[PDB]
């Protein structure tokens, strides 16, 4: 059924609320590259054995190849295949200790055509290993145009769900989170804090009968969500609420007790690990996802790197359970 | 004393083009699969002429994706390329609006979200269109309100700015301004890019954060316009020939006095004519400025899903140019 019924079950088998983020840059596939030539393509030749290869969409007879046949024999598809060869490492090394995956879409286009190819197939691997998705494309626009990035996330990607900037207004979940024609419910998570230096800016300096904008745009959102009735269709709309910042992850999760809250920006952006899930906390600590982007993907053992951060996540659950 | 193509700053590009053509005419290029499937139909039932005329043009020799595929006969396509029908018929529907309507456009507009819902396929489409206005030399919008932590966003800036080779972007700043830093400069290279911010939208419900929220009497629409241009004079856009300016609904006509009222000399970009029935004498007026490329008025719809493009595009064009002239007369 819905995304908060994935997520629950999914809490159940793993007991955790780690979010792995896969965004890979260029320098992380070209590293990807030549580390498996230092080491005979190991990782490679561990991707080949796993069963869910086989279910990809696209160019799986060029993914099935040996490294030294791509290189020599389809030299145009090596920046694919080794692309889609480093997620499939990632996810195949960390899923374990994943309580779900967010897909930074903006480290998928800057080729062209080609990583919008690579992130199909890993959305389709996720999918096939039943492991919750966010795509995170902070996606806004009118109602009409909208509805195409609803169409690309959660019918051809089949994402769980994405990341909506509602600063147009909040009439675009309704083309974003429900499809009327099918009827078919769809999860969101919007700005609502984020973790750039200058993030005071609007989210905080501007604001509506002494309360600050972030706390207004939190409120319309779940407005929304209610007049959609996600929440009774095991949907919901939650909140983007970087992991730097405390005192509104406080507040948010104060003031809206069982909302949905995903929060980025430990690791890389030095956010608190300890202060961010214990003012965040939920008994249902899906509701409370902690995504670790960098911090796990541009380490050389990113197995270690997922086991340590779920192993500290735990120990806090504990503490604060 | 000449600058060729493609070696100059994007104020430069529009006034000259201004120059030329003497319109603030925007050409929306947002095909729906409709749109798509009606082309194929018509091509089909009429043996390909707008086809058959797309291949005649010298620059669809010059576009970067499967030119292989895009020269071919379109009969073979059908019968010998069945798996790249699609591509061939959204790419063609595209070339054929361009081609019909570019000497009426002082720029083009292409939404980002119309070329990502059949996945790859698309933006191997979007790619070839800017890769055909960029030969062309017809001034380039990507529209796709990008926002992000700055070492993310960098990514969209690579691929609106050296895989596109767009001219501009739109671009949310409610994350807040730093994030321009990463979109219209590259620090690497010293490359300047410019940008429209969402400032007042179309939607019906815009007025609930851009007006309902506020700092000190100010609404939040000026508090992000004066932030933006801000930003723009810190990275010395202007003395590089780039600019930062801003998307104002044509519905908005309050907002669009205010915005040209405060800002004299600010880009503004003004979509919601036609298919979203904003006025248009209403909004030209509003937004005037004797430098027309300064209010760009996008036509979508209205103009790609008539049967007529050339003649629709034709229309607006002349339709606009009379409102400049009464505004121009006074
Ligand atoms: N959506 C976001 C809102 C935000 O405030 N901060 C942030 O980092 N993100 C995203 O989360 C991820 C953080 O990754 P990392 O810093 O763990 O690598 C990246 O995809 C960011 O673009
Ligand atoms: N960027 C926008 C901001 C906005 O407020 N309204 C709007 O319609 N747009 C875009 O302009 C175009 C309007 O096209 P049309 O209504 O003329 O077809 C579409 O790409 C919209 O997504």
């Amino acid at each position: 059924m819905g995304f908060k019924v994935k997520l629950e079950k999914r809490r159940n088998a793993i007991n955790t609320c780690l979010c792995i983020g896969l965004d890979p840059d260029e320098k992380d596939i070209e590293n990807f590259m030549k580390n498996e030539k230092e080491n005979n393509y190991n990782n490679i030749k561990k991707n080949l054995k796993e069963k869910y290869i086989n279910n990809v969409s696209i160019k799986k007879d060029i993914l099935l190849k040996a490294p030294d046949n791509i290189i020599r024999e389809e030299k145009s598809e090596e920046f694919f295949y080794f692309f889609n060869h480093f997620c499939f490492y990632i996810i195949n090394e960390t899923n374990k200790y994943a309580l779900t995956f967010k897909m930074n879409f903006a480290f998928y286009i800057p080729y062209g055509s080609v990583g919008i190819d690579v992130l199909k197939n890993v959305f389709d691997y996720l999918y096939e290993l039943n492991i919750p998705t966010i795509l995170d494309m902070k996606i806004n626009d009118i109602g009409n145009t909208v509805k195409n990035y609803r169409k690309f996330i959660f019918e051809y990607l089949k994402s769980d769900s994405c990341t909506v900037n509602i600063y147009m207004g909040t009439n675009m979940l309704k083309d974003i989170c429900y499809d009327e024609e099918k009827n078919k419910y769809y999860s969101a998570f919007v700005l609502v804090k984020t973790t750039n230096p200058d993030s005071a800016i609007f989210q905080k300096n501007l604001s509506l009968d002494n309360k600050q904008a972030y706390v207004i745009m939190a409120q319309e959102a779940l407005n929304m969500s209610s007049y959609l009735n996600l929440e009774q269709n095991n949907e919901f709309i939650g909140f983007v609420v970087g992991a730097n910042s405390y005192d509104e992850m406080n507040y948010i999760r104060t003031y809206f007790p069982n909302c949905y809250i995903l929060s980025p920006g430990i690791g890389a952006q030095n956010g608190d690990l300890h202060k961010t899930l214990t003012n965040g906390y939920h008994k249902s600590y899906e509701k409370i996802l902690i995504n670790i982007g960098r911090a796990i993907t541009k380490n050389p053992y990113p197995q270690k790197a997922a086991q340590m951060y779920y192993d500290q996540i735990n120990a806090i659950l504990k503490q604060n359970m």
